[PDB]
């Protein structure tokens, strides 16, 4: 069964691949190719060109990604040639330092070997490359909530937090042969961070927020053509409300709405002031002003929607069903300011595509 | 095929309707009444009891609303006697004056005679009993743009509108038997409307916004047991939003938020200054504290929200499955403050319920 769902993948993604590529005279020998190299090895290899293509193919069909407009200029990195921890490390840095960018974030993908028999032969356990620690014991809450477990496991391995609310976690995997996971630390050189100030009011910075430049997924499996890339991490660049409407606001997060509130000068005592409203929006313009001013690529929910109707647009054009979440595309404040809130979206999944895979602390 | 689902949807609803008012016992006896009554007369009459809890349940499994924390205490009213044109308006104008009850509103439905061969007895045309008229002949637009195919419905007939921004629209329904419908001219001494102000800018005002008090939704119908009451207008009192972000602020409508913008002393020129946002929420500000100060029922969507928190674990405790419409239950301004977007439902259609019908005109 497993070498038929393997070959059907494979016949699906080649022929729409190389259509796509110009290349359709020549999927007839590549499948061929494939079909011989299945019966003797019990899977494949992608050429460098399927590989790549295949990559932007899955963005494109991310159902939840308001930003798909740019798929098509994804940067992306080959490393199945990795073999040792100390290569999967370096190879995590330099995704970081040249997804950074000076700021000028470029979305980049860096490819690891795929899994065997479903067996992994690098298991990222970071959810995100940069993401801060969480803790709670005693019923204070130090850092991020959403990364408690993660950061239990780190500590139990012996890595130590210096519990700030933004400790940087350090880079955790485990490869194939090795019971244990290893880890390193994040040299802070590689990690811009921005500093959330307001454009007019100076009380803002007394909250002392910051965040991370580059949002990096690393808990995702890659599919192309029935093989399994789980260790593929990639990037682009934030929209203000991820940062501004959920990961400082949310209650379970970093919870800072009663403080916003408090300094933009309004009470939070009244559902009818809508002060959880206005705080968020005047944290959401923080956000964005913030990045700007550092220098750091980011884009506000009204452009990028604006760009996703072009990705509509350019879907049509070329023929390509458009497939979406209406759930995750509207953003999370004023949605029915956007074209995303007045219609509707098919989320039908089309493969190649990026999926959510079992961790194994949790 | 139609008698029979008349029976089977009777069977279902008069088991599930007496089981809640404790007369179980009384459903074997009723049934049988019921059947005979088919076998005769091709339908059967509700008693006053069965009538009254069926719209009740009908508001309970309105997928889409927010406010059904209170659907046991819809106010029903019983106008299947009604035969007469002026018994129909005189029955319109009755909804109005004791839905509105001076500001404090009550959530009401009135209940005129049902289809019968799926011929309609009363044909309400409007789709609020109260609602502002639109007009659009070269290229300016004045009014309600929602309204257009209506209001030129109705001048047809021989109405005419001041073409003010705020044209009450005439009540219009057509009577089995007649080719024509007739309107009527709504007496200002019945409708309340709120003129909009902000709490702290005083120049709010100078946009000269203003809504009516009751939304009054006229052109869905009632299903209950197999029974279709087409003409069945009910209301409750509005939540801030469909006001500030729809009403007022949708291009498709009022489209104010540059308007707003520029009020409030903001630039409209930068999509990343959330000009849009900020306008949204002094707007949505202002419509709250404009309806509280005049005394007329208003919500809140943080309020709304929680009060459907309240019904989520009633219906838990009372042993019913709940079903809802995340689409249409998270509010359009900051939806993930509230607990409807961090959860989903389960939208299945349960009956009794309303459902859309189509309109004569359009
Ligand atoms: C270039 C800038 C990008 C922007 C502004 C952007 C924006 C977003 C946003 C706002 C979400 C919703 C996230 C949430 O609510 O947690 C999202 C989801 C997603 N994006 Fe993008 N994105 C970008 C680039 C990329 C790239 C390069 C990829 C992959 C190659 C990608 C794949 C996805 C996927 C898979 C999800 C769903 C994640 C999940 O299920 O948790 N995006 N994107
Ligand atoms: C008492 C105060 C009430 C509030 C605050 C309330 C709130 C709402 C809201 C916000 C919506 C979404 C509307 C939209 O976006 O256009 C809605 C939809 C709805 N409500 Fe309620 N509601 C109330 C009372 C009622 C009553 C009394 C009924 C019927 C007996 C009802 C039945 C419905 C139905 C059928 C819809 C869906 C309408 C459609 O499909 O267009 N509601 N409600
Ligand atoms: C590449 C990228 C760019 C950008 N601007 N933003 C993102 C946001 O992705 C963040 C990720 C973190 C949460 O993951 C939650 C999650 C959990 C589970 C169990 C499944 C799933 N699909 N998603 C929500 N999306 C990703
Ligand atoms: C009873 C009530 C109370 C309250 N606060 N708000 C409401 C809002 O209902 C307004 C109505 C007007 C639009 O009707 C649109 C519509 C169109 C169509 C074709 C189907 C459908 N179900 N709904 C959206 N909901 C109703
Ligand atoms: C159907 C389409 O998704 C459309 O934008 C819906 C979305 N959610 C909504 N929610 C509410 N409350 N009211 C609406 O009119 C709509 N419109
Ligand atoms: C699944 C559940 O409805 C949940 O609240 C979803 C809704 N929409 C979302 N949309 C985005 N962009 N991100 C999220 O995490 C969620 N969460
Ligand atoms: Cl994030
Ligand atoms: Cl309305």
């Amino acid at each position: 069964e497993e070498k038929e769902i393997l070959w059907n993948e494979a016949k699906a993604f080649i022929a729409a691949c190389y259509q796509e590529l110009g290349k359709a005279a020549e999927v007839k020998d590549r499948l061929a190719d494939i079909k011989s190299e299945i019966d003797l090895t019990g899977s494949y290899v992608h050429t460098k060109e399927e590989l790549e293509h295949g990559a932007k193919m899955a963005w494109r069909n991310s159902n939840r990604c308001i930003g798909r407009l740019f798929w098509n200029s994804l940067n992306v990195i080959d490393r199945r040639d990795v073999r040792t921890k100390e290569e999967v490390r370096d190879a995590l840095f330099h995704h970081i330092e040249t997804a950074t960018n000076n700021g000028k974030i470029r979305p980049t993908i860096t490819i690891f070997p795929p899994e065997e028999k479903g067996e992994k032969q690098v298991e990222i356990w970071n959810h995100q490359l940069i993401r801060y620690a969480g803790y709670e014991s005693d019923g204070e809450r130090i850092g991020d909530p959403a990364s408690c477990s993660l950061t239990a496991a780190c500590e139990e391995l012996g890595w130590r937090g210096e519990r700030t609310d933004f400790d940087l976690l350090p880079l955790i995997f485990r490869m194939k042969g090795d019971e244990q996971p290893v880890w390193y630390e994040l040299p802070r050189s590689l990690v811009i961070e921005v500093p959330i100030t307001h454009p007019d009011i100076e009380a803002f910075s007394d909250l002392e927020l910051k965040w991370y430049g580059v949002p990096i997924i690393s808990d995702m499996k890659l599919e192309v053509g029935g093989i399994h890339y789980n260790a593929a991490p990639f990037n682009g660049w934030y929209m203000g409300t991820e940062i501004g409407a959920r990961n400082l606001a949310d209650e379970k997060r970093y919870d800072k709405l009663k403080k916003v509130a408090s300094v933009i000068g309004i009470a939070a005592d009244y559902n009818t002031d809508l002060w959880k409203d206005q705080a968020l929006v005047e944290l959401n313009k923080a956000v964005l002003h913030s990045y700007k001013k550092q220098g750091v690529s980011i884009v506000d929910h009204h452009t990028a929607a604006s760009q996703f109707k072009r990705f509509e647009e350019q879907a049509e054009e070329a023929g390509r069903k458009l497939t979406g979440d209406w759930t995750w595309l509207i953003p999370p404040i004023s949605p029915a300011a956007t074209h995303i809130f007045h219609r509707s979206y098919d989320n039908s999944i089309v493969k190649p595509n990026y999926f959510y895979q079992d961790k194994p602390y949790e």
